[PDB]
């Protein structure tokens, strides 16, 4: 996805592109990177190459003198939380995030609990290619991998430590949880149980085949669970992705809400819990401007940024922000941790919902309503994306609106906004735009499509 590393680690179809041989090499590199005698926690989500890959990684880390720990299956926020507060020097999670079932990959989390910074991906990448590995002598190759049984338990308690457990327990909520046949079923339901809810889970059994739906929660994949949400009259529903670092909700009406709608509501509650903290949150240009509208009437500035969760986690930390979030679910609550944490989100939601004494459906309605229209258009050869940018910019900019070119080109105007961004995976430019008036949005997309087409 680069030389190795993509947007969220190294990944590929298991036993084909992501082969045991590659992971074995990537492991000597990661191990050499952390150093001899470093304590590294290894965990995994539910995916297809699960066991095979954990054995390869462990074998790889021993060859380079790492003191290896096995944390079994768990949400990534959970594994990360473990390395963050349990003393580890870092960790490596076997996961392909949201990718379809045949994928799997390697995420590497640094000393702080967040995935390694990019400059570090390069160090590992260099080590991998130059093969400079701290391979150790036979006589010091005498260690067994140890077991780590505190990750889930430590995680849940950590999460529970930030919400009024009794207040919520009192509301005795009726919730539905869609862990997508994965690792999220080992913890979100546990947090629900502590907040005393009646719990219904769809796809709560572990199945690396993801038969019921794609692991990535989208209006399309949630289509059917949104149904059962309604048919079961639940007060709130929550869906996760493969390693549960994401959380998109479904209210009492049985309608799914997008990551930035709930990120905004959650970004709000975070200020209520910390008047002392710098009213200010971070979010990617992929997020609806609706966030500014709503957080504005609370003095919470929204710091726009590039697309990418790892980066956000760092920016939130680096600027001691209130919180951070992506439009795709995944919200960062600093007091807990800087990374996206689905269960953490589900818990905060039940709090916010509990203290407002309003239904999920109503709660969400308190937000600005915008209509989204998106599209993909191929990048014609002999046409540079920098030229498209230059154009739409000098045609849509105006002292009326405001432009953000930290990643592609985002334009924000009264009751409408858009983002034209170059894909890094496909030779395509994504065009998304929404407005309080569905027609000015559709129209917007059309105009943009033209310009992107080099007219």
């Amino acid at each position: 996805m680069g030389k190795l590393f993509g947007t969220d680690g190294v990944r590929g179809i298991v036993n084909k592109e992501l082969t045991p041989e590659l992971v074995l090499k990537l492991s000597k590199a990661i191990g050499t990177f952390f150093g001899k005698n470093s304590k590294i926690l290894v965990g995994r989500d539910v995916r297809a190459g699960g066991d095979m890959l954990v054995k390869i990684v462990e074998g790889g880390l021993l060859s380079v003198g790492v003191e290896v720990y096995d944390g079994g299956m768990a949400p990534t926020p959970a594994l990360q939380y473990a390395v963050k507060t349990l003393g580890y020097d870092g960790g490596v999670v076997i996961t392909a995030s949201h990718n379809p079932a045949p994928y799997n990959g390697i995420k590497v989390v640094d000393k702080d609990g967040i995935e390694i910074r990019r400059e570090k991906e390069n160090e590992i990448e260099d080590l991998f290619f130059t093969e400079r590995f701290n391979t150790i002598e036979w006589s010091s190759l005498t260690t067994e991998v140890k077991r780590e049984d505190r990750v889930i338990s430590t995680y849940v308690n950590g999460i529970l430590s930030h919400v009024d457990i009794e207040k919520i327990k009192k509301k005795n909520y009726k919730v539905l949880i869609d862990p997508a046949n994965s690792v999220g079923a080992l913890s979100t339901p546990l947090v629900a149980r502590a907040l005393g809810c009646k719990i219904y889970t769809i796809n709560g059994n572990l199945d690396p085949l993801f038969s019921a739906r794609q692991p990535e929660p989208t209006f399309d994949s949630l289509k059917e669970t949104a149904e059962v949400v309604k048919t079961l009259k639940v007060d709130l529903g929550v869906a996760h992705d493969g390693d549960a670092d994401r959380a998109i909700f479904i209210d009492s009406e049985g309608r799914v809400q997008w990551g930035d709608r709930s990120g905004t509501l959650l970004s709000y509650w975070a200020s209520v819990k910390n008047p002392k903290a710098i009213k200010k949150i971070v979010t990617a240009v992929s997020s609806s401007s609706l966030v500014e509208e709503y957080l504005s009437k609370y003095n919470i500035q929204v710091d726009w940024t590039k697309v990418g969760s790892v980066d956000i986690a760092h920016k939130v930390a680096d600027e001691n922000a209130l919180a951070g979030f992506e439009e795709n679910g995944g919200f960062m609550y600093p007091p807990h941790q800087y990374v996206r944490d689905g269960a953490m989100s589900f818990a905060l939601m039940l709090e916010l919902l509990a203290n407002e004494n309003v239904s999920s459906a109503e709660l969400f309605d308190r937000l600005p309503k915008y209509y989204l229209v998106k599209t993909k258009v191929d990048l014609k050869p002999g046409l540079m994306v920098e030229e498209i940018y230059k154009k739409i910019l000098e045609v849509y900019s105006t002292s009326s609106v405001k432009a953000i070119t930290i990643d592609g080109v985002k334009i924000i105007g009264k009751d409408f906004w858009f983002l034209v961004r170059k894909s890094g995976t496909e030779p395509i430019i994504r065009i998304m735009a929404e407005a309080k008036d569905e027609n000015v949005a559709n129209n917007l997309v059309n105009e943009l499509k033209k310009i992107v087409e080099g007219k």
